[PDB]
């Protein structure tokens, strides 16, 4: 019953390492990699934003330099200058999608290749001796008992099986123990793993918040006058229109 | 006066056409070039992010399957479904992008590619015709001058010269008329391409703004659960805890 139990969890245990060895990180190096080339097409995104947005402040000069949309030159470089600000929060969730993400769980998978083997085969190695420690023990009082009953005298030989029993006792009880606490630490590593990438992604969602909000702030301001400032094209200056009278 | 103001006016329509054609329409080409660049840049986006969000899926079914840690299996599916939400928001805007923007802008500076030359000239053309026309007139009125002294019945010179004076002031409405309409189209033209490009970065910018507040959004309401569920990497599932408990 305790044998059976315990032998159980033995089972899980080793099923909990190899799940992690064989499913979890290699599912995890191909999130890397995935993430990687994700961070690379997102870099990519900033150099073409910005010759794209100095382009665009290029137009600006030109209307600056117009005889008549000159107001449409400010117009033009808020347009830079809010995706400016905006590039720069995507810039700090791009840092910390690198630094804080990426890093950090490489060099967790990195660790765990020698760390989960060495932890198993510790766990395999120990759990084993322990048993054949116990199974030798069970076999030495049965033969002890073979002995003494066949005998004149049963009695003389019962102290040291009365050690043996109390021996078989701890080394069962030190076995289940040490299976119990292998199950416990063999959920507490597939938890924290779980664990640790969501609180990765969490962190980077939290600056992807900060960069959207930015993103969503600036444009209210601004996209209602822009909007305005546009909207009257056949808007003639005033020097212009003072012009025309000269010549009438 | 009305001459020189005629003829100043006459310069700068002249320098309008001149400006759009050697500095506005090569610097908007310009500007279509870098926005393609952009518009490569972001589609390169689109795949990457759903090879990461796959994989991120792939931790969540993982997640699913663990023995302890089934609840994160929900979480790592929902960030990637924000993440898919958001991805989509942003494909809405790239494709306004396109369509609207580089697509229409292109449109554009190809028309004054062929045409724009033909405008000019023939303003040029019936503005010189216009002028020649007034100078006849001119010169007809001061060929009359020279007879105009001592001749009989000064009345009948008088009527003349009424002739002369009604057909140039006649030919110079017409030709200042002409010119300060050129100017006014000029302008309107001048600034018609630029408000059109303020125009289209504004239907941008508004996609723009639907993608950053779609992304605000969805965050603002999971961030906080996905921060919680992840907050104990060392819980125990309850069926493990029992487990542990019948063998001691």
């Amino acid at each position: 019953m305790s044998l059976s139990r315990s032998e159980e969890m033995h089972r899980l245990t080793e099923n909990v390492y190899k799940t992690i060895m064989e499913q979890f990180n290699p599912s995890l190096r191909n999130f890397i990699a995935m993430g990687k080339n994700y961070e690379k097409a997102l870099a990519g995104v900033t150099y073409a934003a910005k010759g794209y947005f100095d382009a665009l402040v290029k137009m600006g000069e030109l209307a600056s330099e117009s005889q008549g949309s000159k107001e449409l030159g400010d117009v033009l470089f808020q347009m830079a200058e809010v995706h400016r600000q905006i590039q720069n929060q995507l810039e700090e969730m791009l840092k910390s999608f690198h630094n804080e993400l990426l890093t950090q769980l490489e060099q967790k998978v990195e660790l765990d290749s020698r760390y989960l083997s060495a932890a198993l085969k510790k766990y395999q190695t120990e759990q084993r001796s322990k048993g054949d420690a116990l199974d030798k023990c069970q076999a030495e009082l049965k033969k002890l008992r073979k002995k003494s009953q066949g005998s004149k005298n049963p009695q003389k030989y019962s102290d040291k099986e009365l050690q043996y029993i109390d021996a078989i006792s701890n080394k069962q009880g030190e076995l289940e123990n040490y299976v119990s606490d292998g199950y416990k630490t063999a959920l507490t590593e597939e938890r924290r793993r779980f664990c640790f990438l969501v609180e990765k992604q969490c962190a980077v969602a939290k600056n992807s918040a900060a960069y959207h909000s930015k993103g969503k702030e600036l444009l209210a301001q601004k996209l209602p006058l822009w909007q305005q400032a546009c909207a009257d094209p056949s808007k003639i200056p005033e020097r212009a229109v003072q012009l025309m009278q000269q010549v009438a």
